[PDB]
């Protein structure tokens, strides 16, 4: 009946739906989340098409969400948290990975603040389940600052504060797909500005990954 969906990060009640293609996932302390969906549907409709899984519905208290891991074989996920923490600073300045496939292998811990150096060796941990094809771990990460710039450029003409907002990169074991996306709108905040720490969050994971595609090892 009820089968689990193997978050990488997050508090929240995520369950497969009973169907192809779709994860429900529980509004636990408000539905801000839906209330944020429908707004951001209304004046950045674009925004929502490019970069933000299909919100398919609602039933009662969950959000039927389109499953951004369904086209894949072999997924790798990463959850990086671009927006504001509540409390906390980020454990990397600009971002904090909240998690990766196989990040228990590499002893990742969500608490641990990291150098630049462990930042950056956290992410290349993330691709080593790419394996060895050097030139084509670069084409996925050539395809992730494409999107990404695209994003940082487009998300200075938004009005909104995406306090906790996440990417969820998203990479096949045969490097043959990849793809990244915004989740997670439950602290998302009106404003009349656009959100630099968000940018900046954005722009500092398209310097790592432009320093990950080009060094020449
Ligand atoms: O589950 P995450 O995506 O890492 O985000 C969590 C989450 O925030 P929300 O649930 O409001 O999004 C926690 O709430 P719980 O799941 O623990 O109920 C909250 O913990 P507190 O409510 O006790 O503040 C914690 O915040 P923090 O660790 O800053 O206190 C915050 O993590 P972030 O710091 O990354 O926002
Ligand atoms: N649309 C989606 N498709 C696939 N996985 C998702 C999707 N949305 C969320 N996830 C997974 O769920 C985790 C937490 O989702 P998120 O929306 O950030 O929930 P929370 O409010 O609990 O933090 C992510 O780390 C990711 O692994
Ligand atoms: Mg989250």
């Amino acid at each position: 009946s009820i089968r689990i969906f193997p978050r990488i990060a997050g508090r929240s009640y995520i369950i497969y739906g009973q169907t192809s293609g779709i994860i429900c996932k529980r509004m636990e302390k408000s539905d801000n989340e839906f209330v944020i969906y429908n707004y951001i549907s209304e004046h950045y409709d674009k925004f929502l098409k490019k970069y933000v899984p299909k919100l398919y519905g609602k039933n009662n208290d969950m959000l039927l969400l389109e499953d951004l891991t369904y086209n894949y074989n072999n997924p790798n996920v990463m959850d990086v948290k671009i927006g504001a923490r509540k409390r906390k600073s980020h454990t990397s300045g600009f971002f904090s990975i909240r998690g990766y496939t196989n990040s228990h292998d590499y002893k990742f811990d969500p608490d641990e603040y990291l150098t630049s150096e462990s930042t950056i060796n956290h992410i290349k941990n993330f691709m080593e389940a790419g394996g060895e094809n050097r030139d084509k771990t670069k084409q996925v990460l050539l395809k992730w600052i494409m999107k990404l710039s695209e994003l940082a450029n487009d998300l200075f003409e938004i009005n909104l504060k995406f306090d906790g907002v996440s990417l969820i990169f998203i990479y096949d074991d045969d490097c043959s797909k990849c793809d990244v996306n915004v989740v997670d709108f439950s602290r998302v905040k009106l404003i009349d500005t656009n959100d630099q720490m968000t940018i900046s969050a954005v722009t500092n994971l398209i310097k790592i990954l432009s320093e990950l595609a080009d060094n020449p090892l």
